[PDB]
């Protein structure tokens, strides 16, 4: 579109198909990132592991694919793990091997099965087990109903408390993840299902599940934590369609014993472009941040984008919060983000009536937009983004039933897919002192929006032309009063 939508600042696969990530490991002063990779660039094509760092989860190097389709085995999903005493026997004491869990979808069959690479040059380069798959189709079987078709995307991590490695995998349209233990990340012992019907509050709706993640969370501050279970649902989310959701409860070292859910918190993202979310693991404590990021793109092949399709989500932060006196999940762009950014705009104790439009001489389509404001009652914000003669993609506060929404109607093209356009809402409310505050992540083909302290998140593609790149502010039915505004431009470099 001049440049093929590209993002300046989301990771894109250097070239063809991405989907979600996978593997997400920090080693050393390095984040790694590996994903779901379709180089075929057509549905029918085989997936394999692609692979890039960074040393900031902003600047990332683009790496050869780190486990390949081979044999008619294709690689999906999964997760890694370090593996310091060499539990596993794949490296040695001078160096324990790192380790990547990645379902194997054989092609023609269309089985499933658990499979094993492991790292010796600290992830570089990845060897598939010699003794793969690690948990056969007939394995499976007392647990998939399907005998070994629907059991994938395995979330691996050492259990310190009971001394096990505890493999999570995900059961698809059974609305269920099986629990596995080991002792050397070879030899898999099934301990239990978690079932949507066990699970308090959480609607018959939500079928399909996949990607599952977990981790513990600090439960605020408060020298309490609690286990976190994070996965991708096919079906049930705010926007319809695939969504993130998140449940806290405890874990034994065998099985997962969800807290009551409740819809208007469970869910991580009320767009329709958030999928498919890991978090990165093995962060130092000295950092201690729980990091998450997902695929954009709900809608398979049909972005109008030829060189590559799906983007990587900005990385952000999970945490859990008191907002008001209800806990939320929260969350927050990285802070590394505030170093590649400079401002163009900075509003400060402002007022704003209907009339007038602030923001008139901004032009990007790299932004970082944050408003903060005490809305008239009854009064109406909208920043406008991506701005031009007949295009616009308009976030709104409405103060009288509090919601946050994001208004595609107008961003431009929405005519490659029935799900493109509309409105999509989030619950967002007035903090103690009145104070509403939002920001957008505004990039080529994108927007995150975060509203409050980031209980509620909205994340879409957008696809408007490059010459939409105005912003504007403006207020109706009330006044208000800008606290802050900082508009920012976005560059890696
Ligand atoms: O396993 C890779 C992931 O992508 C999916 O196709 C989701 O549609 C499944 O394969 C899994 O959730
Ligand atoms: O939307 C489906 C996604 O998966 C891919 O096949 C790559 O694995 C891409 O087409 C697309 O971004
Ligand atoms: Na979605």
């Amino acid at each position: 579109q001049s440049n093929d939508y590209r993002p300046s600042y989301h990771f894109t696969p250097d070239q063809y198909w991405m989907n979600e990530p996978n593997g997400l490991i920090k080693i050393g002063s390095t984040w790694h990132l590996f994903f779901q990779h379709n180089p075929t660039a057509n549905v029918w094509g085989n997936i394999c592991w692609g692979h890039a760092t960074s040393t900031d989860l902003m600047h990332w190097a683009h790496k050869p694919t780190a486990i390949a389709d081979e044999n008619g085995v294709e690689a999906f999903t999964g997760t890694a793990y370090y593996d310091p005493n060499n539990t596993s026997g794949l490296g040695d004491s001078a160096n324990p091997p790192y380790l990547a869990w990645f379902t194997g979808y054989t092609t023609s069959s269309q089985t499933q099965d658990q499979r094993l690479a492991f790292s010796v040059d600290n992830g570089a380069t990845w060897t598939k087990f010699q003794g793969n798959p690690i948990i056969s189709t007939s394995q499976e079987a007392p647990h998939d109903i399907t005998g070994g078709l629907e059991s994938r995307d395995p979330k691996v991590f050492f259990h310190r408390q009971s001394g096990n490695w505890i493999m999570v995998l995900a059961h698809g349209g059974q609305d269920k993840l099986s629990f596995w233990t080991s002792a050397d990340t070879i030899n898999w012992t099934w301990q239990s299902d978690l079932k949507s019907t066990s699970i308090n509050g959480l609607s018959s709706d939500i079928t399909g599940w996949e990607v599952p993640d977990m981790f513990e969370l600090p439960v605020e501050g408060t020298e309490e934590t609690t286990w976190v279970v994070m996965m991708t649902p096919a079906e049930g989310s705010p926007a319809g369609g695939n969504g993130v959701l998140a449940i806290t409860g405890s874990f034994d070292g065998k099985s997962f014993t969800a807290d009551p859910v409740d819809a208007s918190t469970m869910w991580l993202d009320n767009g329709r472009d958030f999928d498919g979310a890991l978090s990165w693991v093995n962060v130092p404590a000295s950092d201690g941040r729980r990091i998450i990021a997902a695929v954009m793109n709900s809608y398979g092949s049909n972005p109008p984008t030829t060189t590559w399709k799906g983007m990587l989500s900005f990385p952000r932060t999970l945490s859990l919060k008191k907002v008001g006196t209800q806990q939320h999940f929260v969350q927050q762009p990285i802070t590394e983000l505030d170093t590649i950014s400079t401002s163009l705009q900075i509003l400060a104790n402002q007022t704003i009536t209907p009339g007038q439009t602030l923001l008139s001489s901004i032009r990007g389509t790299a932004l970082d937009v944050r408003v903060a404001f005490y809305p008239d009652a009854g009064s109406v914000l909208s920043l406008a983004v991506r701005k031009g003669a007949s295009e616009q993609t308009v976030i709104k506060y409405t103060q009288s039933d509090a919601t946050l929404s994001v208004d595609r109607t107008e961003s431009g093209d929405i005519s490659y897919d029935p799900a493109a356009g509309g409105v999509h809402t989030a619950k967002l409310e007035e903090d103690g002192t009145g104070l509403v505050s939002i920001r957008v992540l505004v990039d080529t083909c994108s927007v995150e929006v975060f509203g409050g302290q980031g209980e509620a998140v909205i994340s879409d593609l957008i696809f408007p032309s490059d010459s939409s790149d105005g912003l504007a502010l403006e207020v109706t039915g009330g006044n208000a009063v800008l606290q802050s505004v900082d508009v920012r431009s976005v560059s890696l470099e």
